[PDB]
């Protein structure tokens, strides 16, 4: 079972790999060919040959470094999705190879670290830790029946076994060593009390729409325990370790002016985001702080980003009462109290540092309005299982009453891109409202299977553009808050072509359409379709429309490239 489980994780990470070499350097700069190695000495005859065809088409990328890479693929996808069909095959001076895992990604990194002209073994370090993890993960979970994670809410989040399928080190996770993974890694059904701490009420910068101060306060932790003036306030168990190095912290704590308590705050599991916590049947996610480096972010939140989450979160409610007709059927989570503590005196930089620390937010559960059994997050949803087989497959199936065939399938798919498209594009258009909707941020919301609602999430990540999203926000923000929002319509348009085109739906149609390629050209035709149909239902110009329809190439961030250097570059159009 181990050696299973090694072998699993192997192959996730290397799928991985080749999804950020094909989209981020093989597509835009030529390197890729559908077509058959000259010789073929090294390739045994089972790989790309299955007893009655070929194991569907040849791929082929040639480096300028004179490597060169081949594995069957079941389709010619133009934002690079397909499935692998066989191992991956290396060659340089005649005679392909089929490495380990080790030295495979190590020629495969060399490869586009010459593209780039720039090294880091920093990331082939990461690489490394990230699979080794993956197999930890899959050996845990691996006696489960697949399509567990989708059954219910929380078991959507600690379900992503691979995380972020186009990237080169998902799991990569760099902690103070000593302080392991498992205890916080949802991929393990990770539960910890919350820490916490007492503190003197006038150091509070408390941000709430519809609560009390009061009432953002119970939303984090029991107030019980407070003496007067004081308040508690929680945090990961990590972060408050962090927290508490700090001569700073040492010296309140000495002074009496804080107290430690410990991790006694509610049990909570944290979901696939890590820093952000699930608490079964509490009105509230809790969202806080953790200066820990996770997929290359540090996941911390700003001062003004604290406060920018205020904004957003009430300029949300205006637009869902005043503009219902015009948001495209938008279901998003709430994000209605906020909270940080500074010492009263503390001083400009100090007042920084110290709200950064200690802020969190307060996210709705959507679950109490939705069913946990019901809601499940889109990128395990639309992820593999610990067989490396997508878990939809077999969740519908449950559903559906028997194996769904291409018609059930087509319908399925129109029935979610309809709800995911139309209030993202019906947002920015017609009120500049750039939101973030990634797998990570959306969650499909179904009855007995049949999708309702992709809810979206994640305020921190919303951007109002510089033409029209602007006018919402007041000449009395400060200025630092509302940089923090400000995008170009460029920047948002590029944001969101990334998001809901080649992160997202080219995901689910690979999902959708495994084992069944020949639904991917139908299932693409069908969204821009959709997009000509959202066009006219618009209330103002929409010429980056028109291109997209027209089949102008579509913006892809990187995720190998950046880490080599850049961020964006141009996938080919579907249609």
């Amino acid at each position: 079972h181990d050696v299973l489980s090694r072998m699993i994780s192997e192959k996730a990470a290397l799928h991985g790999l080749l999804n950020c070499l094909i989209k981020e350097f093989a597509i835009p700069e030529g390197y890729l060919r559908y077509e058959w190695p000259d010789e073929m000495k090294g390739i045994p005859p089972g790989a790309y040959f299955d007893g009655a065809d070929w194991k569907g088409i040849p791929m082929m990328i040639g480096l300028p470094d004179q490597l060169q890479l081949f594995v069957m693929v079941d389709r010619r996808d133009t934002f690079g999705s397909q499935h692998y069909l066989s191992d991956v095959y290396l060659r340089q001076a005649g005679d392909w190879q089929c490495p380990d895992f080790e030295p495979l990604v190590a020629r495969l990194l060399a490869a586009c670290e010459h593209i780039a002209g720039r090294k880091n073994p920093e990331l082939y370090e990461q690489i490394l830790q990230s699979q080794r993890l993956v197999s930890a993960i899959v050996s845990h979970n691996g006696r489960q029946r697949a399509d567990a994670p989708l059954q219910h809410y929380l078991q959507s989040e600690q379900g992503l076994w691979f995380g972020h399928p186009s990237h080169p080190a998902p799991k990569a996770r760099l902690w103070p060593a000593h302080l392991g993974q498992e205890q916080w890694a949802p991929e393990f059904q990770a539960r910890a009390a919350l820490h916490q701490f007492e503190v003197p009420v006038d150091g509070l910068h408390i941000g709430a729409n519809g609560l009390t101060p009061q009432q953002v306060l119970d939303g984090f932790a029991d107030q019980q325990p407070a003496s007067p003036g004081h308040a508690i306030i929680c945090m990961h168990p990590v972060q408050a370790q962090l927290f508490m190095q700090d001569a700073r912290v040492q010296q309140l704590l000495r002074d009496n002016v804080i107290r430690d308590l410990g991790q006694s705050g509610r049990v909570a599991s944290p979901t696939a985001s890590i820093r952000t916590w699930f608490i079964d049947d509490h009105d509230y996610f809790i969202k806080g702080s953790l200066n820990v480096r996770i997929t290359n972010c540090v996941r911390k939140n700003a001062w003004y980003e604290l406060e920018s989450t205020v904004l957003i979160d009430r300029l949300f409610r205006q637009l869902l009462d005043q503009h219902a007709d015009t948001l495209g059927g938008l279901v998003a989570a709430a994000e209605p109290g906020v909270v940080s503590w500074s010492p009263a005196a503390a001083g400009e930089l100090d007042s920084h540092w110290f709200r950064e620390q200690t802020g969190g937010i307060l996210r709705e559960n959507f679950c109490r309005r939705t069913g946990a059994e019901r809601s499940i997050m889109a990128g395990t949803l639309f992820a593999r299982g610990v067989d490396l087989q997508p878990m939809i497959q077999t969740f519908l199936r449950t559903h559906y009453g028997e194996a769904l065939d291409d018609n059930a399938l087509l319908y399925w798919f129109d029935d979610y891109q309809t709800r995911l498209l139309r209030p993202v594009l019906s947002l920015f258009f017609n009120h500049g409202v750039v939101m973030e909707p990634h797998l990570q941020n959306s969650v499909l919301v179904h009855q007995q299977g049949r999708p309702q609602q992709v809810l979206l999430r994640d305020f921190e990540g919303v951007k109002l553009t510089d033409d029209l999203g602007i006018r919402y926000i007041d000449d009395d923000i400060h200025p630092r808050v509302r940089q923090s929002l400000l995008y170009s319509r460029e920047q948002g348009w590029n944001r969101i072509m990334y998001c809901l085109f080649i992160n997202h739906l080219s995901e689910t149609i690979l999902a959708l359409s495994q084992g069944r390629p020949q639904l991917a050209p139908l299932m693409w035709r069908r969204v821009q379709q959709q997009l000509r149909a959202i066009q006219g239902e618009l209330k103002q110009p929409s010429p980056e429309l028109d291109a997209l329809i027209a089949g102008h190439p579509v913006a892809c961030k990187t995720n190998l490239k950046v880490r080599l250097a850049a961020s964006y570059v141009r996938l080919p159009s579907p249609w």
